[PDB]
């Protein structure tokens, strides 16, 4: 007993034994609901199907990565759902589906081609291969087991033609097996070999998922699965409460030859609709799928795992040695001792807690660093400054910062003191305010408007390194002067120049 | 014989110390501090954990957590003690009740979790009390849960371990169906597995090995010690700021394949900066369950390379139009040079330097943004943004109009004459420049006034026929401006300068 | 007796033949340049690759990464050669040993590990040499390690391999206990596992197989070559700018379970683009030890979809307040009519078509920031953020007012006179519109000199007593400009406009 | 000191308080730098720098 | 500095090689450590002390 139990964990694949994991999200190019998923083995390609909400519907076949992003579109206007499809990979490496196209009432094995709009003229063109004798009958769809090389036709009336793929490409009309599949309406189908099954639930969060397996040899089923999936919040709490399945395929893997049934599930809400894949595997086949989405995952850390930003180790005590990428958030109290952060002479420009976007480096490790102000009472201040990294001394260069103009309905107030009265230290381009009562404290203010506040504009430098600061007295009547000040060593080339 | 006896053992086999921990996700808390329990509800996948208040009588933070860690909601209960441990047990309507020890009121509670709530003194003096008839007068305890025999464990501070029937407890029933004795190192976990009792011990230095014994609740004494180290974020015993603090442990049994793995939360960071990560201890093929978890919440999409680089664009990319995939990117200096569709004033490539290229996250119909910053570290950045769309029945692109986000150094951003035809009014985009002496003299279209003075150049958003306003103030001590406009496309003028002097 | 056979074999084997290659991570270096070689240290689960220096007599890199991938440091080795393979041993003090052959001063070293130093020349030749007795002037091999049997490796250019004893090399003891030779296609990789050699080989090209040869110690010969393929960014040979070269193999031995992979490294990418992806096989279980690294190194927080779509935000949320949780959103222009708190400019929604909500990764006490940027391709794109913290003791949100990052584009953001209630005063943001002349003579606070004529309309910071200045400047070929301050949130104007000419 | 094979000097190292260094051990790395086995009297260690 | 110097012996009557004698010199700081790197052998003779 002790082997029967452990060949049954190590080799069984019943379906009502196994436990469904969350495998990967894929896309479409549809911003619409799922409706089919297969399996490229040869290429691990993704195929989905989408409907195209027109008028005559057509579907659209979307070419997927292993990791789910869209490779590119295929359109069959008026091609009718697109309920499944068949895949067949040719041997020059081009893509062949097998689908009905309701528009012309043809089986077509159409060749794939990257975004790509098969019109209703051009599909009256191509061959048919529905079989001689579903002519004026067609209320199916085609799929594919791909082991053993059938072509399955899918009837709407729940009738189910198991035919030789090869004999269908050759215009042979030979039915191998036939059964009857028999408030819940199909989902999705695949076959494997003996085993059909049959996916049905609606997008309920109260409709329950479920699989029924049936025996093609035997004709009846074998037993129906319910099972509940964990979705964006735990079991049977997806986003926006929409769950609907969209389509099952088989895998077998082409070096373990090892088994998995796959589920395609759409979650979101309205015009919000996402794609999930769901799988049943055999021991150790959910790792090949993982390694596939692993591929296409972000696998450096940008973030804490809870969405918390990214706090600096506690060895930073200069901004200068945060070069790794990341976003990064620092309280105030750290803003107010880290070495080399933004200065407009004496006054530390970020008095606040910080955000430190940290970009994604260039090939050669260089970097920007972008800090966001974090207040809540004033307005936001945006700088950001670059960095490169000599690859044969291991040395940092440093590159002067840039303000990002922002402004807000409240004043970027300027305390005299904490300038050491000087407006002459006011160098990082920007506008600011000036009270009377801190005019009065600034030793360089202009006598004409001492005892008055003003707007403070700071421009970009010139050549020689110097600003214009202009300052617009806050009255009733047009009063503007300007003066020019060296940037670094904040020395004042002339006396303010009046406009007026 | 021996094959079968080694393959089983490996295959269904949970002893604990032959176990590997490995690393399963990071979890939040409401909470800036330490994390102390970690509970996972089998009918959900939800995960539980409490915090510290903080406060003067300490009170504790119960978290709901998603599968894959991140915050649902907090409770807080005001003065309610450590919280070290809770037990969870979920109703028939699908509401969660928490076992616990309220230490404020000195009673063992089982209070409705409420999202983002605050349980007061008062209201907590109105709960039920589900304290047994024997332990009044005796509250240094806190409740757990094992939930594959419905028990309710008491720990006691001198090291009693009391298991009862969850379901005596709620009748009010005092039964003490099993006790024993638990005994520079303290306790930060209990975990009970039918007759496997776990106790997890250890403290935040990198020097203090991380321990759990194991113990039988049939013999009352220890099987074993297993300490085991844990791999961090730099690897073995290299926690982010040197910390590494062990804080809760849980049984976890697969409710299909009722296979077993016992759950380490542990918390890394410095003061301030804690952050909590999820370690595990498995049968085979139970880690993917939660694997399949975390990836549910994980960033499944790449943004940038695996070791932080940016992306670089494909060798098939020779036109930013066709850079249409969401993505953080950056081109050197010779790409920007060569590429298709860059921005442009007149003649002159606005990037003339390497650039970084975010090409946003796309709307539902793929619709997206480029974002374009001018890395250079002599000159200011450049950032510029425009949108585009795909139409979905012709799948064309439809590529609106450049907008340039303002920004400025203590240096200028210099203009050469030769690289603008030696026009001024080539330059239709926004921001403002500075104009050399030199120059000036080279500009056709320099105003005479000041043909040989410097002056800065300022450029205006549009008007409603396309025209820009350009400003040039001369860089001299008296007042002189003068403004003209200009059309964006055709860099036609409308008039000479007009002076405001 | 067959069906335990074929557990046993699918269950211990270690066939490599009869195994999948899969991806495990990608991982850095400091050059912008293929990979060498790849290398574990089981101690602490840190990858030392190696990496070309391209300089004139070759040097290489050494570079220590996290057992996710990121780079943590590097050595350079100036004029070592090719760095073809190198040896890890693990000293007793923690520190790093690494056995290479340096070419340039033609010995073979034990070099002690430091990060982000450079070994110079001077340097490299006061350090004492281990070059066998027997191999003087004869200086073209590398050094790999055996770590489950302490062997030293040396692989020779002609295809000689001797194996050694590595304390024998460390004491200067000359003694070669096996060798072999290995005999369009050269070699990528080796590693030694007890009996077993490995043999990598193929080259970057779509149509080069790659191959790993297996070879036995004892008997000398090749047991079997086996050729398989990897899938790559786009699937089964489509990697990235069609180039997947192999660089190097090793042989891992899981500590605690002594479980074996063999991990392989693959760089892709077109010229000056190249990255580094891990791929390995794998006795059943051990993938997890490595995917349990690469998670905690991953994006464990959903910032987007799976296929790069920006997140939605959840029906549940009609109100911007609420929006509080991280991520890069998008919401369609028909939300954006509806949600409630969007910026206002009076009666005016300013964000009058889609928009992207960038809410940042939050503060340590789960603080963020609101970023839009609206979504148009005919208009300019407006940029505006607020902050917001929450109070933990009432659970209740703290919101700020909304900072305006100044954006323009080469057209209009053009006022309807009506959607303001014919108030230039509720145009309190600043930044920069345009006032047609239909449109200003519509409004009712118009300057009656330039009533019928358009102009710019630019809107200032706030002051001490939250007023703003507006200016208008008549969009004429004369100068005409007024002032006149507004506050910012009665839209109350102070005195009239104030004429500058 | 470290001396040429003829005496003269290339280099000098001072051990700062290390005391009267009466005698010390020369071990040369595989590196080809040199390490000194001496007692440092100033910290009371036997080291090897 | 990276090239052993080296003598091969070889035998008139055999015509084959003997051995191959690869040995390190004392330079201006000792083995291997000659003024600037620099170290090119430049022939060699026997002499036979008459």
């Amino acid at each position: 007993d002790l082997i029967k139990d452990i060949d049954r964990f190590v080799n069984g694949f019943e379906l009502n034994e196994l436990e469904p994991k969350f495998v990967m999200g894929f896309g479409g190019i549809r911003n619409a609901v799922n409706q089919s998923i297969n399996i490229d083995k040869e290429t691990n390609h993704m195929y989905s199907t989408q409907s195209d909400s027109q008028k005559p519907e057509g579907f659209w076949i979307n070419k997927l990565t292993p990791s789910g992003d869209l490779i590119s579109s295929m359109r069959i206007v008026q091609g009718g759902h697109g309920t499944t499809i068949g895949l067949e990979r040719q041997s020059n490496g081009e893509m062949k589906i097998w689908l009905h196209h309701d528009g012309v009432a043809k089986l077509l094995q159409v060749a794939y081609k990257d975004n790509y709009v098969l019109d209703l003229e051009e599909a009256k063109g191509l061959t048919d291969y529905t079989p001689q004798s579903l002519l004026n009958k067609h209320t199916f769809t085609p799929l594919i087991d791909e082991a053993n090389d059938k072509l399955i036709l899918r009837f709407g009336d729940g009738t189910i033609q198991v035919r030789s793929r090869a004999d269908v490409k050759n215009h042979i009309d030979n039915v191998e097996k036939e059964m009857t599949i028999d408030n819940r309406w199909m989902q999705g189908i695949a076959v494997d070999g003996d085993d059909l099954y049959w996916l049905s639930g609606n997008s309920s969060v109260n409709s329950h998922v479920q699989i029924g397996k049936y025996s093609l040899t035997t004709g009846q089923k074998i037993y129906d699965y319910p099972f509940k999936l964990s979705y964006q919040d735990g079991i049977n709490f997806p986003r926006d409460n929409f769950k609907e399945p969209e389509g099952i395929c088989i895998y077998t893997n082409p070096k373990t030859k090892r088994k998995s049934l796959l589920l395609a599930m759409t979650n979101g809400g309205g015009g919000k609709r996402f794609h999930n894949l769901y799988g049943f595997f055999q021991l150790g086949e959910y790792e090949h799928f993982e390694a596939l989405r692993a591929r296409g995952s972000q696998n450096y850390k940008l973030t804490k795992d809870d969405g918390r930003a990214l706090s600096i180790p506690d060895h930073i005590d200069d901004l200068n040695d945060l070069t790794q990428a990341g976003f990064y958030y620092i309280d105030g109290g750290t803003a107010e001792k880290l070495k080399n952060m933004p200065m407009n002479g004496s006054k530390r420009i970020i008095d606040a807690g910080c955000f430190i976007n940290v970009y994604p480096t260039t090939q050669t490790l260089g970097t920007v660093q972008e800090l966001t102000r974090f207040s809540t009472g004033r307005k936001m201040v945006k700088m950001v400054r670059g960095m490169t990294l000599d690859v044969f001394t291991l040395k940092w260069d440093y590159g002067l910062w840039t303000t990002i103009k922002t402004d807000a309905p409240y004043q970027e107030y300027l305390e005299a003191s904490q300038y050491n009265n000087w407006i002459a230290y006011v160098t990082t381009a920007g506008e600011y305010y000036i009270t009377g009562n801190q005019m009065e404290l600034f030793r360089d203010a202009p006598e004409e408007i001492k005892k008055v506040g003003a707007w403070l504009r700071v421009s970009s430098g010139n050549a020689v390194g110097e600003v214009r600061q202009t300052l617009e007295a806050n009255i009733s009547e047009y009063k503007e002067f300007f003066s020019n000040v060296n940037a670094e060593t904040k020395h004042r080339e002339y006396g303010w120049v009046a406009k007026h």
